[PDB]
This record gives C-alpha cells, sequence and structure tokens, in this order.
C-alpha cells in the first residue's frame, strides 16, 4: 500500500547460522509474460503417438513460483559448512514475499519495439493453501530461483493432466479454472506476503556408516549357537556318506554366524560400464530396463529404490536408470555425451542397502532327498521382510528438496524415491498472472468473445526465507574424518564461480553424507 | 421389567442426517428355534474327504445376531445420498436393543400342530465384550437383518473350529462352553440393552482419482535430470558401435521421466472373459488359480490384494477369484449361471493399483557385457518396496462392514482384504438361546442325563442404531461429476422394490467411489 | 568408599513374584586378566582367506560384562512358572552393581607361581550410555553370567570391526580409544552402581494359537459370496465345452471360501531329515543354502524369518539354518554329532507363519485363452502384501534377550530375527579394565614407550537385577492346557542339576509358548 515512487520490500539474501538452526534467505528478480493469450487450452497427446506417451490435460494462462531445489536456497560455502559438521537437518519455517512489481506495455510498429510503463495495470496472485489444484512441483521440472543471486529468471507456465483413455478423456476427468479462486490483485506499490510451517518430518541422514550389517559383531569371541557346517563325514571311511555335523561360528567362519537383520528391499537394474566399448552393442534401453506398467501402459523407474551404485573397487559401473544425472552448464538437452553430464554415486549405502546391479540372494526351491539333490534359485526382486533395515537416498545441492505424498489409503515408506522430505501438506503453490487489458472495443455492441488485448508483461522481485533445524554430530572417532574440500591445485577458473563470459556453473554434485556413524 | 400386557421398546427405524454425522437405525423381527436339542456336538470333517477341506470343531445350541452388512443398516436412497456427496465415512457409535420377546410352545399330536403361549419361560442372552469366544463374524456368512424392514428373519446357529491334525484334534485344541459365561435371563416383559464405541479407524476412501501415478507432472516443462536414451551412436558411421547418450525427458518422452512413487503390491491372478466361448476349454479353476498353502493344506485367495479388475477399454475381462460376486434374488447356491450373479468391478483404482491380470513389470537378471546381451525377467508377484502407494478395496451396499484384526505379533496393512474397517475390538457378538424346559420327570430318581424336553421356540424384535461420521467434499473441479442415478426409462418394475409376489430384490451392486480427488 | 577390611555390597540373588511383575536378581563372581598387554592391536582377516570371511578392526585391552541371556537371569523353576501362567512379558527396569573388588599381583620365579594382594591398584569401569562405541552384544557371543550361581566366570575381551575393502581398510574407517572416555577408577573398598529403564516395547507372545488362518469361520453356515467352481458344463452334452459356473463355499468346500488375511512372508530354506541316510550324499551346505550377499560378499541367514519348522506329523525334518541350535554340556565346538546338540522347534507358528521347507504358493504367469492353456509358477520368496499377519520367533531360557536396532533411515519389523526384544537404546555396555602398573623405570630418562609392566589380575562380585512386567492369561477354554513338566520316571540324575563331578547341564531347550489364544 504505497504510491508509484515508493519501493516495497528490500533485497535481503544472506544466511544466518544460529546455535541449533540456520536461516537461509534469498532474493531474485523475475519476469512474467502472458500465456496462451489469456486462454485455457485443452492438450491431448497426439494422433499416432506411442501408447506409453499418452496424456490428456489443460494448459492455463497462469504462472507459478518454484523454489524446490537446494541450490535455489543454499550456496556452495553454506552447503559445505552444513554437510561437514552436521548429522542431519530438516525444514522448520517458510516465508515468501513478492514486491517491486512493475507492469510494462509493449508496442510494435516496425522492426523496432517500444516498452513503456503501465501504472494502472494489476497483477493477480494466490496460493493454493487447501491443496485443491494438482501439485506439479516435485517432478524435477525447470525454473526455480537460479543458483546465482544476480541471475534474472522467468516464471514457468502452469498446466496439469487428468485421466485419459488413450488420447481422449473420460467423464471422470476434472477441469480446474484458476480464475475461480479468491486471488489478490496488486499494482505497483502493493506487495504480497506469505508464511508457512512445515509439519513433523524425520531428519535426513547426512552421514555414512562406519560399520556393516554383515560385520556387526565381536571379532574375538565365538558364538554359542551351533550351525550345520558339514553333511558328509569328517572321519576316515565316512567322507562319502551323509552325516550332519554342527560347528560354532567364530572370527574365521564369520560368514556363517547368526544375525538379527536383513538388507533393504531390492529391485534389480541393468549395469553399464562408463567405458563405451565395454558395453553391449545394441540399443537395449527401454528393452532391457526395469520398468513397471499400470493401466496397460509402461513407465520407467529412474531413481528406483535407494540401492548402492556399485561394489567396492568398481568405480566404473553404474545402474541403468538408477541414480540422478545432472547436466553441466551449456549442455544440450537431447543426446548429450557422457562427459557432458554428472552421474551421482550412492555407494555410501553399500553397508545396508544391497547393490543395484547384483541380486538379493538365493532361496531353496525344492525338497531335497536321497534321489534328488537340493536346488536353489537366484532372487532379483525382493519385497519387505521382518527385520529389514535400509537407508534412504541422499540429497544434493542441486537436487529436489521435498515432494507431496499422494492422498491415498496406503503408504509403505513415504520418503520420496527421488530426494528428500515427503510432506502431506507441502509448501503450497503460489500462482501469478497478468490481468488482461482489452484494446479499444467496437463502438457497436457485439456479444462475441473479446479477443483483442494489449500486449504487456511484468517484472518484480521475489524473496524466500527458510528456517532449517540442524542435528549436531557427537562422534567418538579418534582419527580425522572425510570432508568436502576445494582442490588447491592451480586452475584457469575456480569452482562454483563465473567465467570470463559471466556464466555461472556447477562442476560436480555434492552429497550430504560425509560424516560417519555406527549401525 | 414389566408384566405380560406391557410392551417393551418401540419400532424406530428411519435415519437422521446431521451436519457432520448420520444416525442410521433399523428394527427387525426375529425368530429362534432350539439347536442341537440343547447339546454341544463335536464336528469333524469326514472320513475320506479332501485334505484341504478338513476341519475339527464344535457346534453349540446358541444363536447369534449378525448385522455386519451395509444393506442391513442403510437403504438405497440413503446409500446413494451418502456416496454422492461425501469423500469418506466411518462408524462412531453403536446401540443395540432386544425387546417384545415371546416364548411359544409347540405341541404335535397328529398331522396338525398347535402353538401356545408360555409366559414363564426365559431366554438367555449375553455379549462377549472381552473377546474370549472365537469371532465368526466377518466371514461373509448368511443371516443379518434383511435389507427390507418388513422381512422377518431367523437367528443363525453358532459354531467354531479349532486346531486339527487331519480329521482329528490335537491337545492344543480348545473347548468353549457358552453356558460358562455370565448371561442375562429375560422373560416376556424384560428387555436387553447394549452400547458400544468404535475405536479410531481411517476414513474409507469413497472417491476415485482424477490423476494417475505415471502422469502427475507438468505437461509443458522438461525435466532437468538426464537419462540414458541411446546406446548406439546417433552420428553417421557410429550407428553400429556402442556410445552412451543422455537426453532430458519432456512432454513427448513422458514415459522416461523420473518419479517418486511406485504402484501398489501385486499378486497375479488368471483372467476370464465374460464370453464363455472365448475362454479355454478346461476345468482350470483350482488348478490354475493363485492359491496359498499353510500347514500343508491349500487355500484360495478370493478377494486378494486390492488390484484393478481390467485395463481401459476392456470391460470384458475379470480376474479369477479377484472380486466379490453377489447373488441375485432367487438364485441357486450351486453352479449358477453367469447372468444370475453380480460381479463387482474395481477399475476405479487403475490409477494407483496395478491391474490384476497383468504383471508388475520386468527386472534385469544378468550382467550384460560385450559378449552377452542384457536379459530381463517378468515379475508377477511383488512385495512391498519403499515409496509404494496404493488404494484399498471399495465397499458396497451389500458388502461386509468390518472384520476383527487377528491378535498376532505382526501386521502390515490391517485393512481387511474383503471390505471395510478392520478393528482390534470390533462390536462384540451377542448370543441368544432358549433355556431348556424339562418334560415330566420319572417318579423314581434316576441319575441318567435328562433328554426329554418340551419343544418350543422364541420370537422378538431387535433394534440397532449406528452413528457414522462423514467427511465432506470440497473439490475445485469446474465441470460436473459422475454420480449414481436411477434409469428414467420405462420398466415393468422399479429397482430396489418388491414385485407382484412381494419379494425384495437388489438389481446391481453399488460402490461408494464416485467423487474424484487429485493424487 | 570404605577401607580394606569392610565389604561393599552383599550376595542377593533370589527372585520375587509380585502381582503384575517379577523382580529377578542374580549375583556372580568374576575374574579379569590383562588383555593385549595393555595395547590396542589392529586385526585384519588374513593373507589368502576367503572373500566372505574378510574383516578389519581393532582389539582393545578392555573387558565387558554380558548378561543378555535368559538363563543368565532366570532359573528353571522360575522359567517354568513364568511360562505356564502368563501370556506375555517384557523388561521394565535394570540395576547393576560391582563390588568386593580385589587386585592380585602374580610373581613367577620358577615352575611355581605366587599370588599376593595389591591394595593400591585401581580398576577402571565405565558404561557407554550415549551409544558411541560399537555394540557387540546381541551377536550370540559367549561369556554371560553362568546359569549356575555357584560358577565363577571370566570377563570377555572387547573388540570391534569397521569398513574394509578386502583385508585392508578405507579412509571412512573409524578408530575408538576407550581410554578417551570419562571412567571411574575404584580400589578395594569402592563399588560401582548403575540404573537403567527400558523403553516401551511390545509384549512377547508366550502362547500358541488354538485356531488357524485358513480355518477361522463358522463350520455350519455357507458363505453368501459366489466363486467360480467349474469351467466346463455340468449338464449332459456340455461337459466338453467351456461354460463358467459359480457356487457358494460351505463347510464341505471349505478351501474355496473368501478370506481377509494372508500368511506371513516367506524365504524358503532347504530341508534336512534327522536321519543321516535319508539325506543327499553331498556337502551341499553353503552351496544349496538360502544366503544373501552385500558389498559383493555372501552371508548366511541362520535364523531367517520366523517360519514353521515342519508340517504336521513330520517331526523328522528341519530347515537348514532355520532354527537355533544349542550345545549340550561338554560338547566340542567343531563338527559335533547330531545327538550332541539341541535343535529348537518352531512348529507352534504353523497356524499363521508358512512352513520353511515348502513354498508360499503359486501365481498365474500368462494370459490364458482358447489356444493357450493357463500356466502358473510356484513362488518361494515372498515379500510383504497388505493383509499379511504373522508371528514372531519364540525365545528360550538359554536364548538371547534383546538386540540393538541399527540406527538407519528405514525399518520394517524391528523385532530381532534371532530372539526377543529390539531396542533403540538397549542396556549400555559396561567395560572394565585393569590399570597398568609400571615396573621399575630406568634411572636415566628415556623417551621410549614404557613396555615393562607388573603382571596382575582382578576379581570381584557382580550383581544384576531386572524388573519384568507380566501379562496374565484369562482364557475361556474348558479342557486343561499343555504345560511344561519334569518326567516322573526314574533317572540316574535329575534335570537341570549338577552331576557327581559338579558340572551343571541343561538337557533340553524350553520355549515360552505353551498357552493358547484364538486368532
Amino acid at each position: 500500500a504505497d504510491g508509484v515512487g515508493n519501493s516495497s520490500g528490500n533485497w535481503h539474501c544472506d544466511s544466518q547460522w544460529l546455535g541449533d538452526r540456520v536461516i537461509t534467505t534469498s532474493t531474485r528478480t523475475w519476469a512474467l509474460p502472458t500465456y496462451n493469450n489469456h486462454l485455457y487450452k485443452q492438450i491431448s497427446s497426439q494422433s499416432g503417438a506411442s501408447n506409453d506417451n499418452h496424456y490428456f490435460g489443460y494448459s492455463t494462462p497462469w504462472g507459478y513460483f518454484d523454489f524446490n531445489r537446494f541450490h535455489c536456497h543454499f550456496s556452495p560455502r553454506d552447503w559445505q559448512r552444513l554437510i561437514n559438521n552436521n548429522w542431519g537437518f530438516r525444514p522448520k519455517k517458510l516465508s515468501f514475499k513478492l514486491f517491486n512489481i512493475q507492469v510494462k506495455e509493449v508496442t510494435q510498429n516496425d522492426g523496432t519495439t517500444t516498452i513503456a510503463n503501465n501504472l494502472t495495470s494489476t497483477v493477480q496472485v494466490f496460493t493454493d493453501s487447501e491443496y485443491q489444484l494438482p501439485y506439479v512441483l516435485g517432478s524435477a521440472h525447470q525454473g526455480c530461483l537460479p543458483p546465482f543471486p544476480a541471475d534474472v529468471f522467468m516464471v514457468p507456465q502452469y498446466g496439469y493432466l487428468t485421466l485419459n483413455n488413450g488420447s481422449q478423456a473420460v467423464g471422470r476427468s476434472s477441469f480446474y479454472c484458476l480464475e475461480y479462486f479468491p486471488s489478490q490483485m496488486l499494482r505497483t506499490g502493493n506487495n504480497f506476503q506469505f508464511s508457512y510451517t512445515f509439519e513433523d518430518v524425520p531428519f535426513h541422514s547426512s552421514y555414512a556408516h562406519s560399520q556393516s550389517l554383515d560385520r556387526l559383531m565381536n571379532p574375538l569371541i565365538d558364538q554359542y549357537l551351533y550351525y550345520l557346517n558339514r553333511t558328509q563325514g569328517t572321519t576316515s571311511g565316512t567322507t562319502n556318506q551323509s552325516r550332519l555335523l554342527f560347528s560354532q561360528a567364530g572370527p574365521q567362519s564369520m560368514s556363517l554366524q547368526a544375525r538379527n537383520w536383513l538388507p533393504g528391499p531390492c529391485y534389480r537394474q541393468q549395469r553399464l560400464s562408463k567405458t563405451a566399448n565395454d558395453n553391449n552393442n545394441s540399443n537395449f534401453p527401454w528393452t532391457a530396463a526395469s520398468k513397471y506398467h499400470l493401466n496397460g501402459r509402461d513407465s520407467l523407474v529412474n531413481p528406483g529404490p535407494a540401492m548402492a551404485s556399485h561394489k567396492d573397487d568398481e568405480e566404473k559401473f553404474f545402474p541403468m536408470h538408477g541414480n540422478l544425472i545432472f547436466g553441466k552448464e551449456g549442455t544440450t538437452a537431447s543426446n548429450a555425451e557422457l562427459d557432458n553430464v554428472m552421474i551421482t554415486d550412492e555407494e555410501e549405502i553399500r553397508t545396508t542397502n544391497p547393490v543395484a546391479t547384483e541380486q538379493y540372494g538365493t532361496v531353496a526351491n525344492n525338497l531335497q532327498s536321497s534321489n534328488t539333490a537340493p536346488t536353489t534359485r537366484t532372487v532379483n526382486d525382493q519385497g519387505a521382510l521382518p527385520g529389514m533395515v535400509w537407508q534412504d537416498r541422499d540429497v544434493y545441492l542441486q537436487g529436489p528438496i521435498w515432494a507431496k505424498i499422494p492422498h491415498t489409503d496406503g503408504h509403505f515408506h513415504p520418503s520420496p524415491l527421488m530426494g528428500g522430505f515427503g510432506l502431506k501438506h507441502p509448501p503450497p503453490q503460489i500462482m501469478i498472472k497478468n490481468t488482461p487489458v482489452p484494446a479499444n472495443p467496437p463502438t457497436t455492441f457485439s456479444p462475441a468473445k473479446f479477443a483483442s488485448f494489449i500486449t504487456q508483461y511484468s517484472t518484480g522481485q521475489v524473496s524466500v526465507e527458510i528456517e532449517w533445524e540442524l542435528q549436531k554430530e557427537n562422534s567418538k572417532r579418534w582419527n580425522p574424518e572425510i570432508q568436502y574440500t576445494s582442490n588447491y591445485n592451480k586452475s584457469v577458473n575456480v569452482d562454483f564461480t563465473v567465467d570470463t563470459n559471466g556464466v555461472y556453473s556447477e562442476p560436480r554434485p555434492i552429497g550430504t553424507r560425509y560424516l560417519t556413524r555406527n549401525l
């Protein structure tokens, strides 16, 4: 509530480190055009497309604000500081502000274009706090507050999908008009505020394990429980006849002991060597990929269950569609090379989670007897058994922050398979739009739809602030620990900075799990 | 506590719709004979029966009252009203009343029979509130308060099973005498009251989903995560040599995106076409049916996990033993025709739950390399993985209401696989019985068991009342919704009414899931 | 805090039975030598050992106190009394005391040895209440308070493992120095006290089931739900053509009814007959055993999921590595005979848990049609499905009491697969050590490590006391129940006593599950 010559809000950014929590705030500049010429448009897949790539939905004239990525909040120094001293963290509070809003009209009369101020034009903004519109965040889409504060960004367009029977629709499909919501209209001088509180959520495990499930015992003392170790006879003359013999497992026969827990569930995936020539010479993806199909159409499990990337001393094999792959700065979005991308590694969970390329184990599948020898079968898909303990997938400075747990009758582990915190009531989606300004109407009344508007766009500043709780580490380890560092060697340009052309880049992915804990 | 000429209780029936809850009450007339001639009888399976159809137990002279079906409480108009405006519901409170009790003696001297009043005879009634007798409700048995209030019904006989080693018993087996319980004896003039409160239970999802798991994203914006899309070379001269290539999934390649969740667990079942000639010409049931065996004996999963009946545009295939099948009025209980039954459809859960006839997907099962091409295997049985989200089976106007969760150390999803609400402490079983009236004893004392009683039966009125909580719908859908209606076309008789012979019938099954929600 | 001639603490032992809880206390005498000559020693597996039997870790000069076994607390009469009247139990409170501590010096000058008092020598003791050192309890190791109170026992040595890449280590490995902890030093006259409270934990099911999952219904009343029972035609002339026919399942066709729940998850294991000649003539163990591998190395599931040992009337087959095996008194720890060990039976869970030797069932794996007949596949590995109900493994008088649930992001059923109660914060490990007493130092200062100490050991008394909650049984069973008893027949020596040589022995394993309950 001000005039045209008074600024609303200021540029805050920065971050504050307190005793048990950190407040990270960031401000950016945003631009917004008009979408679909102020029209809601039905969108069907295509005539003759693939059965799996079918979809029906709508596209609206509304934009929305995305900040669901760590790099859209944290900074490389702040991230390194957070992960090198903490065993966990989670969000606590959220604040959002829109200000310094300008609506600018555009005129075209020739090859040149002219831009002028339009002080009387409003802008509509509203937040879906009741979670009634479809939630499109948490799908790893583009367009959150660029990692560099100096970058000016663009508000993505909003759209949603619904039930479809092929390329068509069904009566059960829903249509949502976003103008049918109470929304706030604001001019140059007004501003929008919003506050939100996260619900209880488990701390993210920002640490590795210094122990292993299979090696969790005393290396000095035998077990007092007996196990069958021989079926033939040890004594002379009985080595060719059956006789059950029982031993006690000690430090030597350490693989035959009794145990309390089992490794996490498995869903096997194919393996690929980072060297091109070492792989099979065929286009096997989508024909040899672990995929799941529902309603008669297939789909690919890209993240999949949290499972270790490779074994020890491999460093060369990665599962097909088994880990997040990021893009380097200035990389094509279609058929990029292996050296132009950034494949994340989840080896830290080798201790608890089974490796993705290999199997869960073997199970007996017959009744052995004198005539028939015992036979087993390898099992590659494993559900949930009692006593199972596993670890969740790590999050990265560039990765997703949260997701919306679907409103369904059943859940097993609501932790998102792509990233961090799953929330029943996540931060609501803020949607912003430019109100349509009609051009000169006809002098004689006409009932026809008005389809001659004045072309104009908008720009402004958006501030976000999240308060995060931190879990401190108290480890009794004697020797030092592994931590994130910058290489001291000479380089043309330093990491996480701008080049001579002023383009910000991220060289490597950074994971949180660096400190250690005992199982 | 009254005389012989004063009535206890009245006929209430009807239902009341309040702001956030509905009170449904119904009164019926019941008859009760004497069972087993006032004797407890041991019952074994048979000599020479099938191994799977073996059982040992007891049958008592006690009846019991059953009202564990929606049609025994609701009415077609009330049911349609409930399901067309609500997103859920659950039971809150229960009241039960027995009154207007008459004991009538029967005399036979010739082909004719005479019935007289017997004012001094009592009736025993008691409720197992401590859950000590076996719970036989929740097994889809016959004999609850008929759907039509004017119908007079019959109290079913009580019996139970125990451990058996073949047709015989084991020392671990238990015997329960129901006369060994504190019970209330009541004459003509007395009445029995009972009140009960349901424990906390999740709301039943009386809605479908307007979105799908595989289509939950923005149809306009690409993903920023890379995925391997090619193994050969795209450039000329490299189409026959291996080279990993990575792309970004957008609206076109919508089946290759990253996702957070997986469809519910699966347990595959055989498929049957509703057309007889389209099926295989063999007696495959019980020889090609998904069955589970314990203690060395098999058993059939009739409901099975909640899984979609068929794909889109099928409308003709149903799983074998994969959905509830109801009987039409006046239908034989042995080898009825397909047109004389009523097969329920669970297609509403196609969005989340996998189809029953098809598989969960495929999983890689080898280590591909230059020499060996990758190989996958189809998986038809799937356990529980992290990130799994599913939906429960719908309930119907004629279906079961609740069940008793077994008292065991472990549970995964205590929702009954046949129907609605699972309860650790369900409504207790009320048991009623006619006390034995001896005939004239011998003049000289004899220690022999008294086995000459006076033949008589009982009749009375039973009132039930359940208070149910309701969850209102607040949807932002623009277009109208699908709802239950009666066909306006001319017909000989209208649905859910009596015919010229005064026989009440139910033409079709009615499911609760009609409104929609976003995932 | 006393002198040299005043005793600290007394010998309590005994047990008290109160209305709803039992307090079991026991005192023992312990001895303690010096370990590793007061040195921390790195321990690697070996050069050329098996890949699976690889390990890296450390061994310390510290002892620790173990009392994680029922026989180290209860007594045969107390155990029999507990299991013959109770439906459950769990720990409530813990108290621990160390007193009457003497440090004795040893001198060797010839074949003879002399032992003298050393009043000025201290002893170090501390409890890891913050759970920072690796937890080596709960691995079925040797050395808890002997079952007979008169036996004097030996304090086991402490050691731990860490991450290893083969026989070597990795930078992520941790080293813990136990001298780096605040510890209490105590002489002859001082004593150590400790108190602890268990966290909430489910009652242990010390009962069997009088009913079965597959037989949980009324043996007298048919079901009102129809099931496909025939695919051919029953009428004459249609027995060779397809026609779906539906029936109602009653007491006769009791294996084709509808049900609410499924048996627990399965993980098949091989079967062995107790008769040697009836088994296959090969050394199949470890080559036909259900095993799971992680980080590229295998491991054996000795307890495995809680699954029934055998079917009815078998009494001769046991799963390979599927139940706890105890040793008889004076039995060799390497290749003992079948008659010299004690194999526990878990048949009591046949009602709910599937048998270990057999499969979970069969699942359809194709689309049957006119041309192709339906085909099914047997499933031996089963995950977790909705509606699954199972039972946990029984505990024994000689078996483990508790275990430490690993600190991980995910758990399915934290009940240990080897035994009883899983605890996030179990009773902490008390560690005790003899401080090093230097021998005469050189007259001239030398910076070399001091490696000439005085040889001496320690002895003392340790008292433990646990308060346990009890769940009373209120069963309506008429006939008597099965209970534990001692055979009245004449014998050379009675059970659970000492022989002519004063050696205490345990003849048979005792399980808690003796009383019964309905599902």
